[PDB]
């Protein structure tokens, strides 16, 4: 081989300036300052919005991968840093290349045994030097022994399309694709929606440092092949130093509760908390859809898109969670390190959101039966709750349009009373028949507590009236 055009190459990367951090920083969706605080009636609650921003910002030099069959994503890959590295769309620097041995990190091998050689890094010529020694890990120790996988939690909740691929890496829009994940009724305060992320590591295969940038190449790689390619310092290299390996699920959760622990029962469910028979965790969990992507699951490479309650959750967690050699899985996540400087690339990822937080008051009724007597009066009043888009409450006063009216046994009616309903007040009066005193207050309550049904029994005799209060909140 022609040393010279090696030592150059070598040169010319080593000579390469640039700043790391503005190649590595993507920017999603800047929007103007918000905030709302929006009532909104449904059939049977009434529901507080708010809306306001916030940002998400991360540092990762973790790259998270959907792409079931990439073919760019193999460990010792050389990828161009340019703005398709940041959506994980990676320009593949392909010539000509020297050796490389990996170190792959498995259960009771020998640490001689954990390194591969390879020729010619490819994609073909890595898993099939990893699959080579996958098959005989599995008679010595995959079906023999009982070998878990490295499990990862991550959790969020789902606002906008940019905020998740901050969270998930910016592939993670096709993933999002088969989610059905519509963030249209997520801000319309109706549906809460959290996207779970589940990764099980069956092994990692890395590569040591590169102690020099001709390192990588054969003697035919020249300076101009690699300028005739764009590669230069304002579009640098950088080479894939690891790569996990296993199954991994994307799932949402979608329900339509606005209680205040939806986020602690779908923690729940995660962490596998025995959920109690009635709750209201229980209630919203069994109001609950679920859909997830599956990667890597089974011994077919390829990618699962399933429907299902929640109990799907405890069982596709479960599948994947021992790891025998059977399967080899798929790379789940990668690592890039500058082959300049073997500097590891941390990528700093952020965007605008509007966040959406939702409160439910349910709507109650009021009965009223009316068996004494006597004639009666009632004066039922209230406030009706709204919120200026400013956003302050306003509190706007109501009455029950039959106040005052003398009503006779036997009287039966219902008000409905909706969830913006405050400071309930109820009096009764009724009609004596003799002068000094004609009415005699057979009840009066103010502040009364917006409830799901109340009923308010009066009966008795002009000069003994009783009552009776009956509530139920359920």
């Amino acid at each position: 081989g022609s040393h010279m055009a090696n030592k150059a190459v070598n040169d010319f990367i080593l000579a390469m300036n640039y700043d790391k951090k503005k190649l590595l920083t993507h920017q999603g969706e800047s929007i103007e300052n918000r905030f709302i605080k929006e009532g909104n009636q449904l059939p049977d609650e009434f529901v507080v919005i708010e809306r306001k921003k916030r940002s998400l910002s991360t540092n990762t030099s973790d790259i998270s991968v959907t792409a079931t069959n990439d073919s760019r994503l193999y460990p010792g890959a050389l990828l161009v840093v340019d703005e398709t590295l940041l959506e994980n769309n990676p320009t593949l620097l392909a010539v000509d290349r020297a050796p490389m041995t990996y170190s792959i990190d498995l259960p009771g091998l020998a640490s001689s045994d954990s390194f591969l050689q390879v020729e010619d890094p490819s994609n073909s010529s890595v898993r099939g030097a990893v699959n080579d020694l996958l098959a005989k890990w599995h008679q010595d120790y995959g079906q023999v022994n009982n070998v878990p996988a490295r499990m990862q939690y991550e959790k969020i909740t789902a606002h906008s399309m940019e905020q998740l691929k901050v969270k998930f890496g910016s592939d993670f829009e096709k993933t999002g694709n088969s989610l059905d994940i519509d963030f249209n009724s997520v801000h319309s305060g109706e549906k809460q929606i959290q996207i779970v992320n589940f990764k099980q590591i069956y092994y990692t295969v890395s590569v040591d440092a590169v102690k020099n940038p001709g390192d990588v190449f054969q003697d035919t790689v020249t300076v101009e092949d690699l300028k005739q390619r764009g590669i230069s310092a304002e579009r640098p290299l950088v080479y894939i130093s690891s790569v996990a390996y296993g199954r991994q699920v994307y799932l949402k959760l979608e329900t339509t509760s606005k209680s205040d622990e939806v986020e602690a029962a779908f923690e729940a469910l995660i962490k596998g908390v025995k959920v109690a028979p009635q709750t209201e965790w229980k209630q919203i969990l069994d109001n609950t859809e679920v859909k997830a992507v599956i990667l890597g699951g089974d011994p077919s490479s390829g990618a699962r898109v399933v429907t299902g309650k929640v109990d799907m959750v405890e069982d596709l967690i479960q599948e994947g969670s021992r790891f025998t050699a059977d399967h080899p899985g798929l790379p789940i996540s990668y690592t890039t390190s500058f082959l300049r400087d073997n500097v590891v690339a941390t990528f700093q990822n952020s965007t605008d959101y509007v966040e959406t937080k939702v409160t439910a008051y349910r709507n109650g009724d009021l009965l009223l039966d009316h068996s004494g007597a006597y004639v009666a009066q009632y004066y039922i009043t209230w406030d009706e709750l709204s919120y200026d888009h400013q956003g302050k409450e306003v509190l706007t006063p109501k009455a029950w349009d039959r106040n005052g009216q003398d009503l006779t046994a036997h009287f039966t009616t219902s008000i409905p009373l909706k969830g913006n309903v405050r400071n309930l007040s109820v009096k009764i009066r009724e009609c004596t028949g003799l002068a000094w005193e004609w009415w005699r207050t057979v009840y009066e309550k103010t502040d009364l507590p917006l409830v799901r049904k109340r009923t308010i029994s009066i009966w008795g005799t002009t000069l003994y009236p009783q009552v009776e209060d009956k509530v139920e909140n359920d």
